[PDB]
C-alpha cells in the first residue's frame, strides 16, 4: 500500500529532530517564554496525525526551548479571537483538534516540563502520555484569570488526574500549582529536580521507542478511551470559552496582562 | 426588559442567609444537636440552590455550620419518618435526589467551610461544593453502612472521582472516620488548614470568586460538572437502593444502636 | 418456596476454598511457580464468582496467595496455548473477559490480602477486590508491555479511576515495579501495612464486613461498581487488542527473554 | 408538616395557564404572528416547568398553541437581540439550555397538542413532551440551518433517538418540511390524528394520566428521561455552536431572507 | 479445562428440549396463560448463564405453551413483593438478573410471540435477539396500569427499539400494542400470520445454530453493549418499581386485577 | 497569516475525485468486481476524509459507485492478507478503524448515492454518510456472518441507532438481503427513490448543502455525530472481534463457499 511521504517542513514553528533510537524531539521555540503564536497554534494542533503515520517515529519527546515549556497563547492570538469571527472559528477549530489529535495519536508522547506551562502549552504538557515536571515548574491553566472559560483541555482530563476537588480549586481560582505538588495530587507522572527534567524525560522516551510497539500503543489507545468518552464535555467547554471571548471580562483580562496587573472584573 | 420574579430567602426558614457587600451569600446550618438536619432543613438544603442561581445579587456561596461543627446529618426524627411512612419516605427521597442534582446544576460558585463533623446529608453539602475547606481535626463520615442503609445520598456520584475507587470503596463500606488532614491528601477535599483558620480561609476564597470573571468561573464550573452529571443514573440507583433498605431490619438496629450509645449487632 | 441449587466449590479444583464461622470465604491461590495460573485456574478464577455470589453461607470473601506470593499470573503453558491454538485462545480470551466482569457483578464484598508479588491475571484479582491490603514491599506489576502484549486483563477498566491517568499510563506502559507503599499513596490499593501484618489486617476487615449490614454493604458496593461497568466496552477493547498481539512477533521475544532471565531486545 | 411555598403562575405573564377539575394544567401559547416566542415567552417557557413539578394541584400538563397553530418559534425581535447584544445573547442562551433541561427534569407528565406549524423554540416544547399529538397537516420544522445557525435548541438531544440518525440528519440538515402524518411514521411524534381531533385527543390522553398512578407514571417517565439526560453534554455542545454562529454572517442573510419573503443566498 | 456438567433439572418450571440442529426450545408452561409464579420468576432469571456455558446449545427458541406467550407475574408473586421485605429483595434481584443475564448471554435467542406477552414474559419476548410476533399478539408492559413503575426491562431497551415518542406513549398509558403495529414501530423483528409465528421463529433459530458461531455470537455481544451501557438507567427503574410496590396505588391496582376492573387510583 | 499545506487528491490513486463548480467533491469507487476494495483502496477510503475536511474548495462530498454497483466490499486479496499475515492484518485492521472514525470526525457534509449492491467496507461508506439516497432495488448486505466473521466494520456503531435493536440484530446476524425501499422504511437510509433517479437526487442534495450555511450545517452535523463517537469503544470492540475471527476456521469455509457460488456448511 502506497502512503504519502512525511517531512515536517509543513510545521514551520516547531523544530523536529529524529534520533537514532526513534525518539522525535518536538521543541516549542519562540519569543516570550515560547509563546504560542497564530502559526504555532495551528502547528501544535495538526502535527500529531503526521507523527502517528510516520514509520520512522516510535516515540515523541516534547519540550520548550530554554527554561520554560510554553507561556501560552500570544497577545496577537488573543487579539484575533476577540476581534474577528472567521479567525475565531479557525483558532477554535485548532484548539479542539489539538486535544482530539493528541488523544487519537497512538504514538507514545513524553513531555519535559521545566518552568512555566500555560494554556495551549499546558495542553501539550499534560495530554502527553508521561509528563516529567520540575520541582519549581509553574503549571497554570490561567483562563479564569484571563476572563474566559477553561476550554482548551482541562475539562476532558483534570478530574481524572487529580479528582474533582483539586480540579475545581485550581481551574476556578488559577492559584499556581508547582511541579512538586502537581505530582502529589496526580496531575503529572513524575517530579524530579529541575536540572533532571529533560534527561529524565529523554530516558523515558528512549525506552518507549525500544519497547514492544503494538503493546505500548494499543495499551495507550485503550486507556485513551477514558478521555475520548469525555469528548462532548470537552467540546462543551471549548464552545463556552470562545463564547466568553466576545464578553467584557476578557478585554479587561487582556488589558490586565498587557499592563502586568491583576484583572479587576465587573 | 425580560421580567423575572424577585428573590427573598424567607422560604427557607431553617437556613440563615447573609448577603455581604462582596456578593458572597453565607448559608449557615444552625440547629440543635451539632446542626442536625431535621425534616424542614432537609427540604431547604435541597431547594435553595435553584433560587440562589437565579439571584442577580449573589455571585458566590459560602456554606458552613454554626460553631465548631458543620452538620451531624439527619436527625433521629428524620430517620424515623423515612422508616415509618411511605409518603414521608418518598418526600425525603425526592429531597435527597434533588439536593445532589440542584447543587450540581447550580452554576454559581459554592465554597464550603468544614470545621468539625460532617455526616450524611451534611457531608453531601460539604463535598459537593466547588472548593471545600476542611479543618485538620474535622471528622468526615458518610456513615450509611454503619447506620444500616445503602450509601445513596451523594457518594456514588463523586467519591470515585475524588479519591479513586480503592479509597472510595474502603471508607464508604467500612465508615472508618476520615479526618480532614487525611481527606485532603487523598483528594476528597480541596484544602486542609488549621481548625481556627477554616472560616477565614473559605471566606477569602469565596470573596475572590465573587470578584472574578462571572461567566468564566461559572461556565468552567458547569463544564466540569458534566463529569458528575454523566454519573446521574448511577447516583439515582444508589438513592433507590438506600430507600429500599430503610424498609429492612438492619437499619432498625443501626438506629437503635445510635440512640443507645453502643455498637450495632446486625443479624 | 423457590428451589435453588446447592453450592459446593468442588467444581473449582485449582482453588482452595475455606468457609469460616465469621462468614468469610477464604479463597487461596496455591500452585507451583509463585502461585502461577495454569489453564485450569484461569477458568476457575473466572467462573467462581457467580457461585459465591449465590452462596447463602458466604457473607464476605478474602482472597490471598499461599506463601510469599499472591500470584505470578498466567503460566507459560497458558501463554503457549494462547499463542498456538485458536480454540484455546478464544477459550482463554473468554475467561479473561469473564474474570473482570464476574468480579464486578459479584455483590458479595471481596477483600484481597496482597503479600508478595502480584502479576497479570493475579493482579486482576488483587486490585478488583473491593478493599485491597498491600504489604509495603509487595511488588505490583501489570507486566504486559514488558512481555510484549497489550495490557488487556483489567487495567483498562480501573487504573485511571484508581491512580489518575498520568500515573496509570506511566506504570502500565513502562512496567516499572510499583511497591505496595507507593501503591497506597497514589490510590491503587486501599491500605498498606507491614508485610507480616497484611493477612491479619485483611482478615479483620473481611470479618467486620461479614458481620455488617449485608444489603447496605452489597448495594453500596454494587452502585460504586457501575463506574467500572460503564467502562466495559473500553475494557473489552483492550482484551481484543491483547489477544491480537499474542499472534505478533514481539511476545515471542519477550517470552524468550523471560525464560532466559534477561532483558528483551524488541525490533 | 414540611412547609413549602405556594404556587401561582402570575410569574409567567406570556403563558395562559388553566387548571381543570381533573388536575390537568393547560398551558396555552398565545401571541401575535402564529404564537411567536418573544423575549418574555422565551423565559417563561424555560422557567415554568420546575414550578409546575412542585405543584400539588397539578397532575398532568397539556401544552398547545391558540388557534390553528402551535408556535412559529422565536420572533424577529428575539433573533435581533441574540445577534446584537452579548448580554442579551447570553440570557437567551441560558433560557434555551434550561428549557430543554427543565422539561426533561420535570417528572409531571406533559402532553402536547400540535396543530399547525411547530418551529424552533416551539418545536422544542412540542417534541420534548412525553406524548405528542400531531395533526395530519401540521408542519414540523426545526428550521435552524435554513435560518443560518446551528440546530442547537433541542434536536441534538433527542432526534436520533426519535427517528434514527439517517432521518435525523436528513431533516435537520436540509430543513425540509416534515408534515405530521409523516412525522408519526418515522417516530418523531407519538400519534397522528385528523387536524380537527388534535385537541380532543390530547386532552383525553392528559386526563387519563392525571387520573392514573402518580408515582408509577412519574417514575417510569423519569427513568426513560435518563436516555436524554445522558446526552446532556452533547446537547449543550449544540447550544454553544448555535450561539457562536449567531455572530457569523450567514444568519444575517437568513434572517434578512425570512423578513423579505425570499430564499436565502448564502456566500 | 474441566467444566461442570449441564442439565436443566435445576430449572423445574421450564420445559427444555434440545434438538438435533442444536436449537434449545425453552417453553413457558403454567396455568393462567403461562403466568410467571415465584419459581418461574427465578428460573427465567437464572437459566441463561447455564445455556451460554452449554457446549451442545448453539441457539435458543423461547415460546409459550398454547395460544399465549406469558401473561406476566402471578398474583402470589405480586402478593409476596407487597408483603415481605426479604421476599421483595429476592424477587427484585431476579428481575434485575433476568435482564442482565439475557443481555450477557452470547448464545442467540429467538422468541415466538403468539398471543399475550406481559411483564416478566414480555421481558423474555423482547430481549431475545430476534422476535417473531403474530399479527394479533397483545404486547403489554402493564406496570402503570397495575400501579408501579415500569422497571423490569423497558427502561433499558424501548427507546432504542421504537424511539422515545412511542416508548413513552405505550409505557405511560399501557395502551395495547398489537403485533402488526409493534413491527412497524420497530419493537419486534418480524410479524407473520398468527399460525406462522412458531414455524417462522423455529426456522430462524435453526439457521442460527447451523451458522458461523463465533461470527454470530460476537456480533450479538458487540451490539449488546448498547443495552449494557444503559445498565444504571435500567437499575434506576428497577429500584423505582420496587419502591412503588410499598405504595397505595398497587394495592388498588392489584385489587383491580383480581376483580377484573379498571384501577381507580387516588 | 497561518500557512496550511495545499491539497490535491493525487495521494489517493484508487479513488477518482472530481471537484465541481457547486463545491461538491464527487468521490467515485471504480474497480473490477463491482467496485471491489483492494488493498490500496482500503487505505485511501480510510485516510481521504481528514484531507477533504481541510480542503477550502470543498463544501460537500458526494460518494457513488461507478456503474451498477456502489461497492462489493473487501476483495479476496484483501481478505487473504488479513488471514495470512500479522503485519498485514494489523494494517488492514487500523484502516477499518480509521475509516469509521475519520468519516465521523469529518465535519464536511457527505451524501451517498447508493445504486446497486453495497457490501461490507462499501456499505460502511454508504451508511455513514450524512444523507443516504438508496435505490428501491439496491441490495444492502453487511455480509459478515454469512462470510463467517464478526460484523466489525461499522454496524456496531450505528445500526441500533438507525433501525432499532430488533431490526438491527435480525439483519446483521442472518445477512438477509435488505433492499433500499425497506431500508428507508425502517430508517437505515435517509431516502429511497427509483434506481435511475438516485444519482440526480443525491447530486441535488449535495448541491443545496454546498450552497447553504457552512458553519450551521457542519456544526449541526458534528453535534449529531457525538452520538456515534460515544459508541466508539463499542465499535472498536467489534473491530477486534472481527479480526480475531479471521484467524478462525469458519471464515475459510465461508470464503470457499463464496468462491464456489454455493452455501457454506459451517461446523
Amino acid at each position: 500500500v502506497s502512503h504519502p511521504p512525511v517531512d515536517y517542513h509543513d510545521f514551520p514553528s516547531l523544530r523536529c529532530e529524529l534520533g537514532d533510537d526513534g525518539v522525535l524531539t518536538v521543541v516549542l521555540d519562540s519569543p516570550g517564554l515560547n509563546s504560542v503564536g497564530p502559526q504555532m497554534h495551528r502547528d501544535l494542533a495538526d502535527i500529531w496525525p503526521v507523527i502517528d503515520r510516520d514509520p520512522a517515529v516510535r516515540a515523541v519527546l516534547v519540550r520548550g526551548e530554554g527554561k520554560a515549556f510554553s507561556s501560552g497563547g500570544s497577545f496577537d492570538l488573543i487579539d484575533e479571537t476577540i476581534g474577528d469571527y472567521q479567525g475565531r472559528v479557525r483558532i477554535m477549530r485548532e484548539a479542539r483538534d489539538l486535544v482530539h489529535n493528541m488523544i487519537n495519536c497512538d504514538t507514545p508522547v513524553v513531555s519535559a516540563i521545566r518552568g512555566p506551562a500555560v494554556g495551549a502549552g499546558l495542553v501539550v504538557a499534560l495530554l502527553a502520555d508521561i509528563s516529567v515536571a520540575g520541582r519549581t515548574a509553574k503549571l497554570i491553566d490561567g483562563h479564569t484569570k484571563l476572563g474566559v472559560a477553561a476550554g482548551d483541555h482541562a475539562a476532558i482530563c483534570w478530574p481524572l488526574l487529580v479528582g474533582m476537588a483539586k480540579a475545581k480549586y485550581y481551574l476556578l481560582t488559577c492559584e499556581t500549582l508547582l511541579g512538586e505538588e502537581a505530582e502529589r495530587i496526580g496531575l503529572v507522572s513524575l517530579c524530579v529536580d529541575d536540572d533532571d527534567v529533560l534527561s529524565t524525560a529523554a530516558g523515558i522516551a528512549g525506552k518507549l521507542a525500544q519497547g514492544a510497539q503494538h503493546a505500548i500503543q494499543w495499551t495507550k489507545r485503550s486507556l485513551n478511551h477514558w478521555y475520548r468518552m469525555m469528548g462532548p464535555t470537552f467540546e462543551t467547554s471549548v464552545g463556552l470559552e470562545f463564547l466568553s471571548f466576545s464578553g467584557p471580562d476578557v478585554q479587561e483580562g487582556l488589558a490586565a496582562h498587557r499592563e502586568k496587573r491583576a484583572a479587576r472584573f465587573t
